[PDB]
């Protein structure tokens, strides 16, 4: 059926159509047009995606994720990995290949697991829309993304059993969404994305000629480390700091209340984006060797501001950089565009602004143009959507480590992709019997300062003096941004197999196995919703059957007021429990006690 457009965030989500020519965002169950990523794991077997898995965070606290786009496609031991895994409430750890996953009630799982059961919802919701079954979507990842962190996007995709036709750079996403009315003016924009969770710059030139739009990305940076939990962050450390001076207390020890914290630092930080104060105002936030306590801290939009500004201020040194590569100034730009909801903040509005000397547009929807992007590159697949072109960009330097440790630059960061590289290679010493590709990306000089995407070793090479063989090593980027390295005997034609070691990421095996998790977990989730129709179908007894003792009155014999008030005592027990068949059980025994009581009703 439809392929739909899923934007996949790390704070929120959110699911466009394309409804013919015109995109729509679809309300999700909620009655909400994006949804929060958060997905909890309850001691029930159900799990809760969104805003019920935001409500019980603070009772399940180890097992409500959040922030998982910010540990997809990364290694444990990353500085970036190494500082969340002492912030989250939940359980950061290594997998066998060293990848960040977390721990969920004695389970390892891997992020795209996680975040498969956001994509699920998402899936969802568009079938919950459209009457049919999804079996197809366009996803997004912020442009700054990784080898590594793009294919496990695509692989939570798949274990959400989505077929992933296209994975969708943000900030491309955002110009599509523009571009569909607007100009239409051979236009050259500057697209500022600053979200939860990363931030991403991209220069894109849409140029009409003859109703044939062609978008195409000029430049991209950013990081994929820098957002809105930042800013948070900054906050929440002012608040215990100030506690700890007027309380003598640290506050940090307390999960529960890090939580609830954490929760009121983001709605003062997001109150201060319109008003000039507001008060952290947080009533029994924990009980001492006293009694109940309760910070209470204002924060002016001033001191917000000084919090954060070092974190906007890094926002600005990706915009010089994607300038110099695209080749133009700051007044070669026509349009300036704000995605993202950080970017509500009038700080980083102005911040903008004045770097480029231009007002940023304000009939951008910074929450909604990524997914209804999506949906538009959806279209554009299909046909759709007719007369569109995109030559987007890889935004890293793909290369090969050499000798002394250093760089060799095959792909440049900002070619057009899909792109194809080849390069021959040969043996070293008499009689090798395999040759090393070491695979990189990044900019700096040093292999050991850019990604290792892994050992490629070419082995099983036929007897030779140095230099014979003819290894025809290609690198293909396709339009994923994905890389896919494959050899050939040049010579011959003959392909060359090939071996990776050292690298990150999901297997075949580890993904079908994963794949089967997730329609396990989609069945639990039925019976959990079973389990809740139940009880409701309890609760309609319950009540029914108490108006009618009620009504009776007088006139009910005193044996079967008895029975049934403990039938109905009896239900009411099962009720609060966990266990579909017990309430089943007193349910009947309720209407068997109460039959004759009924009927006369
Ligand atoms: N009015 C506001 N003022 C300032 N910040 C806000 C406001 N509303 C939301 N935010 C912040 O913006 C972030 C959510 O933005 P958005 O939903 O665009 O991110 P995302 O797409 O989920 O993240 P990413 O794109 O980084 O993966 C959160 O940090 C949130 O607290
Ligand atoms: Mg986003």
């Amino acid at each position: 059926g439809k392929i739909i457009g899923i934007d996949l965030g790390t704070t929120n989500s959110c699911v466009a159509i394309m409804d013919g020519t015109t995109p729509r965002v679809l309300e999700n169950a909620e009655g909400d047009r994006t949804t929060p990523s958060i997905i909890a794991y309850t001691q029930d077997g159900c799990t809760l995606v969104g805003q019920p898995a935001k409500r019980q965070a603070v009772t399940n606290p180890q097992n409500t994720l959040f922030a998982i786009k910010r540990l997809i496609g990364r290694r444990f031991q990353d500085e970036e990995v190494q500082r969340d895994v002492s912030i989250m409430p939940f359980k950061i750890i290594a997998a066998d290949n060293g990848d960040a996953w977390v721990e969920v009630k004695g389970q390892k799982m891997a992020p795209p697991q996680i975040s498969a059961e956001v994509l699920k919802k998402m899936k969802k919701t568009a079938e919950d829309y459209l009457g049919e079954p999804v079996t197809e979507a366009v996803i997004t990842v912020p442009a700054y993304f990784n080898d590594a962190q793009r294919q496990a996007t695509k692989d939570a995709g798949r274990i959400a059993g989505l077929e992933v036709k296209r994975i969708i750079n943000e900030p491309t996403a955002a110009a599509l969404a523009y571009g569909l009315d607007k100009g239409t003016g051979n236009r050259t924009i500057a697209v500022y994305d600053l979200g939860g969770g990363a931030f991403d710059i991209s220069i894109i030139e849409i140029d009409e000629v003859d109703g044939e739009k062609t978008f195409e990305v000029l430049a991209t940076n950013g990081d994929t480390h820098l957002g809105g939990e930042d800013f948070d962050s900054r906050l929440i450390n002012y608040l215990v700091e100030e506690f700890k001076k007027d309380q003598g207390i640290d506050l940090r020890n307390d999960p529960l209340a890090m939580q609830r914290l954490k929760e009121a630092a983001e709605k003062a930080k997001i109150e201060l984006s319109s008003a000039q104060q507001t008060d952290v105002n947080l009533p029994y936030i924990t009980a001492d060797a006293t009694g109940p306590k309760h910070m209470n801290i204002k924060v002016t939009r001033a001191k917000l501001e000084s919090l954060v500004e070092d974190l906007v201020n890094r926002s600005i040194e990706p915009l010089k950089v994607a300038l110099q590569d695209a080749g133009l100034s700051v007044s070669d730009i026509d349009d300036v565009i704000l995605v993202g909801g950080q970017t509500r903040m009038p700080m980083v509005q102005k911040k903008v602004a004045e770097f480029f000397g231009k007002e940023p547009r304000k009939d951008v929807n910074p929450d909604e143009a990524v997914a209804i992007g999506a949906a538009v590159q959806g279209g554009v697949l299909t046909g759709d959507v007719k007369d569109v072109l995109l030559l987007d960009v890889t935004p890293l330097s793909l290369g090969i480590e050499t000798m002394g440790g250093v760089m060799t630059t095959l792909i440049a960061k900002n070619t057009t992709i899909p792109t194809k590289h080849s390069q021959v290679f040969s043996t070293a010493e008499d009689n090798q019997s395999a040759v090393t590709i070491h695979v990189l990306q990044g900019e700096r000089k040093r292999a050991a300062d850019n990604k290792s995407l892994g050992q490629f070793n070419l082995d099983g090479i036929n007897p030779a003096p140095r230099g014979m063989p003819q290894i025809e090593v290609t690198f293909d980027i396709d339009a994923d941004g994905i890389l896919h390295v494959s050899a050939k005997d040049k010579n011959s034609g003959k392909e060359q197999k090939i071996t990776i070691k050292a690298s990150s990421g999901l297997n075949e095996d580890e993904i079908q196995k994963m794949v089967r998790d997730a329609e396990a977990n989609a069945e639990a989730d039925r019976k959990c919703e079973e389990l809740v129709q139940t009880r409701n179908q309890g609760d309609h007894l319950l009540h029914s059957t108490r108006k009618q003792v009620e009504e009776a009155g007088d006139k009910l014999p005193a044996d079967d007021k008895t029975a049934i008030e403990s039938a109905l005592t009896a239900l009411e027990t099962a009720l609060k429990g966990e266990d579909k068949a017990a309430i089943e059980a007193k349910m009947q025994e309720l209407a068997q006690v109460s039959q004759k009581l009924m009927e006369i009703a």
